[PDB]
C-alpha cells in the first residue's frame, strides 16, 4: 500500500521545477531552498516521511555519470498546494574547506538544487523508505528530534495534521494527539519555516510545542552553545513519561551526531525509574515507534 520506486534511476521520472524559494532570512549560515516539482506526465506518488532521488547532470572526477542523491519529501502526499501534482524538497547547499582539496568545495546535487531555475527538467526516483513513517492513528503522540533539513519529514507530518486544506483533504486523519517539535539551528534567521511553524502552535496550543534550540543566541546550563541534545537534556524527564505510552512515536531526522547526546539525557531519565534506555529503545525499534533518518 505504500508507494516505493514508482520510478527508478534506469528510467527516472523527468519532472520540471515549479519554484525554488530561499528559506534562510537575512543574516543566517548557508543556503537552504524549499523546491517544488511538477508531477504531471507520470505517476510518482507518495506518503510521508519518505525520501526522492535526484540525479544531477554531469560527471565526477573519474568521468563516470553522477549517482543520485536522497533528499527527504517536504511535503505530504497532496503537495504544497493540496492538489496532489506536485513534491517538495528542501535543499541545502553543501560547502566545506580547503582540506578537501582546494578552497570551499561546493556539493554536486545540492548546489545544482538550490541554484536550479524554474521550468527546468530534473531526473527523480523514488519514492524510497519506510522507516519514518507517519501512524494513520490521530490519538498517536508524535515527538519531533529535528535539525536543519531533519525539518523536512516533520513539515510532512506537521502540514498533514495542522494545515486547514490538509485537514478538509484527509477525513480520516483529524489529528487530535500531542505533537512535540524540537529545532535546532544555528542562527533565528536559519529557522525553516518559522513562521508557519509559529502559526500552527497558535491555532494548536494545545496538540504542538514548539522548541527551539539556537546554537548562536542561546547557551545551556553549562554555559556552551544550545543544542537539540542540550533541550532534550533539559526536557528529559517530560519526554521519557510520553515516551512510555502504547501510542508515543519519536523521530529523529538531521545531520548525523545527534544521537547520542539524546540517549545519554533518556538514559538518565529511564534510569531514575530502573529503565536500561538502550534496550527499552531496541522495543521500541521492533515496535516501529523508534524513527531515526540521519545523513
Ligand atoms: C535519506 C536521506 C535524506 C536526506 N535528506 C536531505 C534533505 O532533506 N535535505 C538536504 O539538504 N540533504 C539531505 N540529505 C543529504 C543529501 O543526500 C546529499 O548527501 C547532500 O545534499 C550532499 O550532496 P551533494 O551532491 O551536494 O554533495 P557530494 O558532492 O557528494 O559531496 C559530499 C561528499 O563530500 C564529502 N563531504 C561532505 N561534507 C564534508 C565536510 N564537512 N568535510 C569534509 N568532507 C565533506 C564526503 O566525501 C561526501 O560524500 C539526505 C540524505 C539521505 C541519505
Amino acid at each position: 500500500d505504500v508507494p516505493v520506486n514508482l520510478y527508478r534511476p534506469n528510467a527516472p521520472f523527468i519532472g520540471k521545477v515549479i519554484s525554488n524559494e530561499p528559506l534562510v532570512k537575512e543574516g543566517g549560515i548557508g543556503i537552504v531552498q524549499h523546491i517544488k516539482f511538477d508531477l504531471t506526465g507520470g505517476n510518482l506518488k507518495y506518503i510521508e516521511g519518505q525520501s526522492i532521488g535526484i540525479i544531477p547532470p554531469g560527471v565526477d572526477k573519474n568521468g563516470k555519470p553522477e549517482k543520485l542523491r536522497l533528499y527527504s519529501i517536504a511535503s505530504t502526499r497532496h503537495g504544497d498546494d493540496v492538489d496532489d501534482k506536485t513534491i517538495s524538497l528542501c535543499v541545502r547547499q553543501l560547502e566545506y574547506k580547503h582540506p578537501e582539496s582546494g578552497e570551499t568545495v561546493y556539493g554536486v546535487c545540492s548546489t545544482y538544487l538550490t541554484h536550479i531555475e524554474p521550468g527546468s527538467e530534473v531526473k527523480i526516483t523514488g519514492p524510497v523508505g519506510k522507516k519514518m513513517l507517519l501512524p494513520d492513528d490521530p490519538e498517536a503522540n508524535v515527538i519531533m528530534l529535528a535539525t536543519g533539513t531533519g525539518i523536512a519529514p516533520m513539515r510532512t507530518y506537521l502540514w498533514r495534521m495542522f494545515k486547514d486544506a490538509e485537514r478538509a483533504a484527509n477525513p480520516e486523519y483529524q489529528f487530535k494527539g500531542f505533537s512535540w517539535l524540537v529545532f535546532g539551528v544555528p542562527t533565528t534567521p536559519n529557522i525553516l519555516y518559522k513562521e508557519e511553524l509559529e502559526e500552527i502552535q497558535q491555532k494548536y496550543p494545545d496538540n504542538f510545542r514548539l522548541t527551539y534550540a539556537i546554537s548562536r543566541e542561546q547557551k545551556n546550563p553549562q554555559g556552551g552553545r544550545m543544542y537539540i541534545q542540550d533541550r532534550v537534556a533539559e526536557h528529559a524527564d517530560q519526554l521519557w513519561q510520553l515516551i512510555k505510552n502504547q501510542k508515543t512515536h519519536t523521530y529523529i531526522c538531521g545531520l548525523r551526531g545527534m544521537e547520542e547526546g539524546i540517549d545519554a539525557a533518556l538514559s538518565a531519565a529511564a534510569a531514575k525509574e530502573g529503565v536500561t534506555w538502550s534496550d527499552y529503545q531496541k522495543d521500541l525499534k521492533k515496535a516501529g515507534r523508534w524513527h531515526v533518518e540521519t545523513y
